[PDB]
């Protein structure tokens, strides 16, 4: 049966409990002097609650929020690039933060996102999750959960609705899901949402 | 009490026939086990080349995974497959491996065709069936290194200094492999394997 942990349980393990999946933490800086492949660093992998927290504390203590960086947590064997076989037919639920929310909501929202991933918070639809990405940017931070198949409406919408609930966002505040094939095309200031919740 | 299966029993479960009525029809294993894959691609970090394939905790789920990997795959040199108890990384620096070692068998090039598949399977059955009595708790896992010069199969154990456990595991393993008494197997501590000190690594024990 699926290994599922709620928020209370994961927090109680913080200072081994196996995860349903093994996960890989990646770092990317968009340094145009280097190829995208050189810019992409695997930091670490883990598959227990306790090893997640040890890595979290180490990255949080030893940390940077340099704009232009990205951190990504993805299931083992999935590259954090939309061209991966497990991402190319998929998309993302995107949370856009305003500049003030860098100080108030970024750390909390990112952590809540990470807990939804490792705790398998979306029931059978947790299998559709590929990973999550935070883009640290001067103009506004972005957090997203990447899923494998943009045509799996039931899976995608369940993920969005639960994610929204776990973030504690007001029902007024709507989140969009965008297919990666649409995000990849620059067609103006906005990318169309395939779904909203 | 420990869940122990002999070879005959495990082989009799090979077959998807099971209905698994009530989710209670499969034979539980004493431990949950994780199958890992590693390619030593020097363009990537060691972390990037180590992949978790799957985990299982019944006899029937072992066989479904075995059949799938056996049908869908062959053996590239430079690859390693490892089966380890859940929560032990197949790296000697893991807390459960750093004070331990391995019982090693090395197969020559011809034995890729004749003995590799059989020996690897017999190794896997010793692990999942808890074939070493209370000393099965000292087992961490097993590793096959597929190599052009000669393949290696090993059972990794947790603690060097547990002489009685280590030697019992070795004797039983050698018996389960059906090796001639002439053919000796060595146990090497991982701290000694890690240091390259010449053509050989010292054996702490031999059976
Ligand atoms: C932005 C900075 O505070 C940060 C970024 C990533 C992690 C992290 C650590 C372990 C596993 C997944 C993660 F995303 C932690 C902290
Ligand atoms: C490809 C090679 O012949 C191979 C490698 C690993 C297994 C395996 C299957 C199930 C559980 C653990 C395993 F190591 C079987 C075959």
């Amino acid at each position: 049966a699926r290994i599922i942990y709620d928020r209370a349980f994961l927090m109680a393990c913080r200072g081994k409990h196996p995860l349903q999946n093994r996960w890989a933490l990646w770092f990317f800086k968009n340094d145009k002097s280097k190829t995208w492949q050189a810019n992409l660093r695997l930091i670490s992998k883990f598959d227990t609650v306790e090893d997640f927290w040890a890595l979290y504390n180490h990255i949080q203590l030893s940390s940077n929020l340099m704009p232009g960086c990205d951190y990504s947590l993805f299931k083992d064997g999935i590259e954090p690039m939309w061209e991966d076989e497990k991402n190319k037919r998929g998309g993302r639920w995107l949370i856009t933060l305003n500049k003030q929310q860098r100080r108030s909501d970024l750390n909390r929202f990112w952590l809540e996102t990470l807990l939804c991933l490792i705790g398998e918070s979306f029931d059978d639809y947790s299998d559709d999750v590929c990973g999550a990405v935070v883009n640290v940017r001067a103009k506004g931070d972005k957090i997203a959960i990447w899923t494998t198949e943009c045509e799996n409406r039931e899976a995608v919408t369940h993920i969005g609705r639960v994610y929204k609930e776990r973030l504690g966002l007001p029902p007024k505040i709507v989140i969009g899901y965008q297919s990666h094939a649409d995000t990849a095309t620059k067609s103006g200031s906005t990318t169309k949402n395939r779904f909203v919740v």
